[PDB]
């Protein structure tokens, strides 16, 4: 049916968002500068590896429905819809880009646990309701870094 | 058992409702701070705050080996506790500065608490109390310094 | 709205989970008898479980951009939980551990359902793991209370 | 309600689908035989393994809804509707047997999950949305075996 | 033939005991289950406890037929058939499951030195090591349960 | 000095008790009976094991302070305070002998350290100061086994 | 033209994106595996690739170690790459034998650029890539005697 | 008199040369001296803890043959057929009546064995059969120290 | 026991002590050498099962000594004293996985003649470590021969 | 001030451990003849919990709002313990070693009793603990000393 | 002087600077203070407990090329070419010291490198070639705290 | 080339003493005797053990460059230049032994990596600057062993 052929091709995305959004993580953590170096450096690493456990998830999902992952490289930025980090950035902005990330991968997993439950595909739908779950804490953390007014050093 | 091994016990009940307010302050700081500080100081209230919560079941376990009951109501804590239980909206500074004095008042109370016991010959108490107030003393180190300014850095 | 509550009842729960660890304590702190290490061992145990809640609950309120309870003398205002309340014998401790899981089973149930009218995924499941450990210790503690065991009872 | 006794139902056919079908898989991690032995054995150990830990988790669910699990062994082939495996087999018809089985756990998870929902029980219905997963990969990995046109073996 | 007998026997007591482990290991999770009473914690565990004890020699006890170059008892429908302990039946109260499973620990305990002296003659010194190693398991099981069963405690009884 | 030679009376005397004690206490391990039995199996293991700890820091106390520990087994008997358990006892019975040999080595402890202190033995005061919560402890799990109207077996 | 910092700057960049894409490559093999070998091969390529990914990091590091930065916008992979990212259906030989050709060009790369950081000076950096060299050659055996017909059981 | 009865008496005085031996150990562990100590003061710790694993093991062995085990610290030495260690001793000493303890031990349960085989009490033969071999490496330890002509010490 | 009897036990732990030694540098050859599609899979089952039998050489060497005699211990006396097949050029995995199984076959048969042996002597310890011991290579064997099985149909 | 005397205290302590770890290195690497694995190891393992005392005494004195002794040229100033000079045979090692043991064991008593004074329980109770492992190094490294063991001495 | 003796010299001096920078991060980790303080005196000590591990291999080191290292500790500042800190300090300016160091040391180790490797000493040359990337990462993450313009603070 | 099939040979020779020092240490460890038994016989299997994981790095190295191992046990004695152990031996006497080994080992893993470094082989001269280093800790440990003059046993 067309709603199972559609839970392939969310899972296809997810899973590209997933190696991109890790990839992500992985500028910030190795371009993260400034006195919060070390918190930071540690930050990004953490939540790049709670992102890069979800690849092997989403992949392999598509397999356990018969269908295949992305897997050539070079069809990770075709399908991504998360936008892949460019050029120098500011610590401030790297974390303006990861929470705007974050909010558009946690709207397309509501989305597509949507699609998945309207498919009668339950494994899938509560795949991705676990893993926004994981989002939504990354988004809040990178949130708190964001606000001001703490009385010690803004 | 004697007017003195009572005074003790009174101490202890203090001393247990102390480390369960102190413990939920912690949880209170470890969920609400913020800003460009907040990894580290979500895992410095975490972890302060997992020592203080340790020192809740020591506390009143130390009540029942007097023979006497450790506070238990959850309605009884508030009205036993003599530390500060932490109110409405503060800024991260402010939050270190009442842990810091909520610190201060255990520690005193830990130092009066440790030589009633000790008059009492209850060697055990005074231990756990000696014990205890150098982890409160190590957090109020921590937490002052925050504090400082001049660093060269952010300060 | 029916995001504003799920907030609410977020709160209402976080609350419960403190009340209810706190009356676990008590528990495993004033247990008596012939049975003294095995339930000294159950309180703590289905104590510890309920406790991890806590911080989950709470956090949960924060990544829908609310606020948990957290101020000290808000939790017995939001609870809905009864805190334990003085001298129990170990039957009495028993008897109202399982009414107030029943109270948190049945609310967590209710809690879900707004989760997922307001299509909150993440909380709705949150309370459906959670709701199944309220349901172990739920189980565990009624087998305390049949009689007819050939041995004590 | 007449729901949650269908409910009871469904866990004592799932609960003893469990034990023949762990059964099943000792059969094979024993029987296996050829150049494939150890990765055989070892596949039916782990996947067995993983059924196996289904077991405890479906019967305690019961007693959580103040019901009772299938108890009796005499009762286990009574209530289970998956296949007991029967007789001298070869690897390849063991892996399809496997399958098979996997795919009626898989169906009957899915309607039984409804069933859940539908009596409002949510426990009940996330228990088999979270087993159903591990039967979806058991069964990818079994499927695989059968694949053929590697390039080296087949 | 009379040179092969000996072998052939041991096998035979092989899928015996593989069939009564699989029971025994049953029987435990009823009894883990279905235990009540003001002493269920300790005892959901202690039929946990043994229960795993008792699993992990059906693995034991299959695999050493194939090491034999027989085969172990694999169908489950034959399991029934092939087993000598008797598998629980019906609703019964903590008391009962305890003698019950004692009973079962006795048979197990009396067939496995009967086993190992079947394996001994064989020349299997393997086989009648596993049984003898074994056994002591079932010998631990069964004055477990026998003390739940004594009066007189003072406390309780 | 005099209260140096005292002080190590008072660990060939306490080490004796910790040896004595921990004896009693695999007695009670072995000994235990009825439908407490796996509850008190491991109590008296667990409380044991603690004592047990005790012997070798009473015993090397005494060689830091340069003097000898108590060391011919013959020995022991003769320098324990608390009672050797002799003969058969019920459970209840090897509780109250328990509890009151605890409460000996508790007051003896008190003592001991107050000779300590008067000594300036600071780390034998502290030894005694540390070991003697764990009597308490023991003292409180075992006195709470003979308290009555649990309301579900007493 | 350019300093000795560049020159070996330029290898950790090329280093760095080919252990990405000989990552992602693994990936692929590991997830569409499949026959007979099933199981051995799903592992086989998860174990090789975890070790080449664990590369990642510490080319990508070297750089900064250099005061230089290493590549990190995604888009630049595939453009500083010289491992070849695997394209279309392949059959598990096929899979085998790109891998290989891969893992050759990597060793290749890897002894040329530790002699430039040899030229260079920079001892840290001709260590890094005489290591890592060498987990690749253990995973180019190990692929290679896939390949190898004979065995008489089923080859 | 069966050979039953036979068995729990072997037991017993295996059980009780068990918590003597043991002790002794303790004695040579506290009481060792020399520019050897380290090594020695280790020694007679390993050696010592193996022994004491063996205590609980005779002990629970006559139980589970629906026995009792010697459990009266004061009837420990009336039991044990091992020499108790008495007095001061040199190191070389300490070695030379462990090796004869161990000796006495290691003949005792080679007749104890086939007691328990003369019995058809195979798992009491078989623990006898197991615990020996560790006295037997005790043994060989112990005499090593024992033997001259090194060229380093000796 | 007699002297003679006792250093026949002897004797065959100096044997059997030998045999595990080259048995281990057997399965350290089928590990290094073994090829073809089974390639991970076998290099895996010839370490894991060449270091159980590494195990034994401490097991049996050490026995020696607690019974007052000496192990085969000069690296030149393996060879002489060992009566397993030590592996000998160029081989299949078949080839491999047939010496392997005949290597173990000599083996069990061994331990259970020197566990008789040992058992007349009275020597219980080590009549019981050549009892443990032969499980561990009744279940290579097993292992062993599984691949050599035929009709699996799926590569055989 | 009395604060300023604990303070002092907490100091030279602090200076000891550094020295006395700084020791026990030279002995762990110059040791040598027929003992040496076990000399070695036995160097390493005292060392190593004098090392762990290092930032106890140290972090001390910042709870009591204090500094410690930071800079690298002040610990031979601060330190009363002698700090290991010239080749030294093993039995010459071991010497020194107790006689250092010995000095801080006395200096821990004394500083102890200041802390006390002071009310500063916290402090009484650290030195009251580490002197302990003091008085353990003293009497392992003493029996290295004995003779007649009838094996080798 | 010979290359090997020239080996020797510059293991003394690299040691002695292990143990003075070593000594120096305690000092940062013990006096470091302000609105960074726990992400700070964690990167101090684990910064610190990278360099204390060098200590024993550099030492080392020196034996086995049948040398000795320094011992006597009046010796190390007298050896040491690394600046021991001294005085108060800012945060800023204990990073700044703590970078000029670490470059010293790192432009110590690769001269160091070159006359192992001219001494044939392979082993020497590989542990400073494996010792000074541990100071390069060192010197990269402190170097990273001195960095501005990151929006949040700074 | 030339050096390249030169490195395989030294593979092959260093692959076979590692066996052959392997053995040794094993003899060493079982035949010692004496008052520092323990100390040495663990001395023996600590090192022994260190060389023996170098057995599959040697090995296996030549795999990695297309040719093959020793792996008849009948060629180690052929190929090992390292002496092996003969007749029986005093502790000083396997000390001097096994330090004259060390010694041929480290002398010729120099030239070896001095072979490989030629050929371009940077892993192969990796693997032996690594593996010396091992070598030149177990000469020293050795060597300390047969000192004199300690104060007290020489
Ligand atoms: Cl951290
Ligand atoms: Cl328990
Ligand atoms: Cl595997
Ligand atoms: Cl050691």
């Amino acid at each position: 049916t067309t709603l199972k052929e559609q839970v392939l091709t969310t899972l296809k995305r997810e899973q590209a968002n997933a190696v991109v959004m890790y990839l992500n993580y992985k500028k910030y953590h190795w371009l993260t500068y400034g006195p919060l170096f070390r918190d930071l450096h540690l930050l990004f690493e953490e939540q790049g590896s709670e992102v890069f456990a979800m690849i092997d998830e989403l992949a392999e999902r598509s397999l356990m429905l018969d269908g295949q992952p992305v897997a050539d490289p070079a069809d990770y930025l075709k399908v991504a819809t998360v936008t892949p980090s460019s050029g120098q950035l500011t610590v401030k902005q790297m974390i303006e880009e990861a929470i705007a990330n974050h909010e558009l991968i946690i709207t397309e997993m509501h989305q597509d646990a949507e699609i998945a439950t309207e498919a009668g595909d339950i494994g899938t739908a509560d795949l991705y309701t676990r893993l926004v779950q994981t989002h939504q804490k990354h988004r809040w953390f990178l949130k708190e870094f964001l606000a001001k007014g703490d009385g010690l050093v803004s």
